[PDB]
């Protein structure tokens, strides 16, 4: 279909599962594929080829599931996986109170050109990594505009 009517529905499966989340300290772990590959840490998950939607990356991270430990990766207009594995970051400069999925979400980052959301299940607040930087608790407002800018094309 139309490139553009699915980049703005992937922001809004994005913005109206990390709220709903974020709500409730679920722990969460997105990470968008761009022009480089993620093809071989999709490998390591479980293969889903699903279509994006807000419902279904929610019952993805519920606790103690098994879907739930480790990150969703998005590849073009699908969810390709979950429970991947991402690389971790040995930076000291990441706080000491952030958790795994924070130093995942950044390792991928340093590696990758992708874009990668957090939910943490500490406090609540949704984080994003891209090029090795970590830009924590977003507002609404700023993970709108990040995500218009950097997954809109
Ligand atoms: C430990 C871990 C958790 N989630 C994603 N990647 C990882 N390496
Ligand atoms: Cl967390």
């Amino acid at each position: 279909s139309r490139i553009e009517r699915e980049q703005h529905h992937l922001i809004e499966s994005i913005e109206k599962s990390t709220q709903y989340m974020a709500k409730r300290r679920i722990g969460a772990l997105i990470s968008v594929a761009r022009d480089t590959g993620m093809d071989d840490y999709i490998e390591t998950g479980i293969p889903l080829n699903a279509k994006i939607s807000s419902q279904l990356l929610i019952n993805i991270f519920i606790p103690n599931t098994p879907l739930h430990d480790g990150a969703v990766i998005i590849k073009g207009n699908e969810i390709a996986s979950a429970a991947s594995y991402l690389p971790l970051s040995d930076s000291p400069f990441l706080s000491k109170e952030l958790g795994t999925r924070h130093r995942a979400a950044l390792g991928i980052s340093e590696v990758t050109d992708s874009i990668t959301i957090v939910v943490s299940e500490e406090t609540g607040g949704i984080s994003l990594t891209k090029g090795g930087e970590l830009f924590r608790d977003v507002s609404e407002e700023e993970l709108h505009k990040i995500l218009l800018k950097e997954l809109v094309t």
